């Protein structure tokens, strides 16, 4: 099955990212994969993202495919 990357806390819009923060955790729909998670650290989100929240490659600004 395919994984995606969730948030593990809350995380605050306008705020860096951390590994804390990312995990690894087949949810739907489908995001941004598991091997991504050292690529997307420090990034700053345009949006609220809560517990539980499939990290997306467009809401993360500068993340792009």
């Amino acid at each position: 099955n395919q994984a995606s990357v969730v948030a593990n806390q809350l995380i605050p819009i306008n705020t860096a990212l951390t590994l804390v923060m990312m995990r690894s955790e087949v949810v739907t729909p489908v995001g941004i994969p598991a091997e991504d998670i050292p690529r997307l650290v420090s990034m700053q989100v345009n949006r609220a993202v809560p517990l539980g929240t499939t990290l997306m490659p467009d809401m993360v600004k500068g993340y792009a495919a």
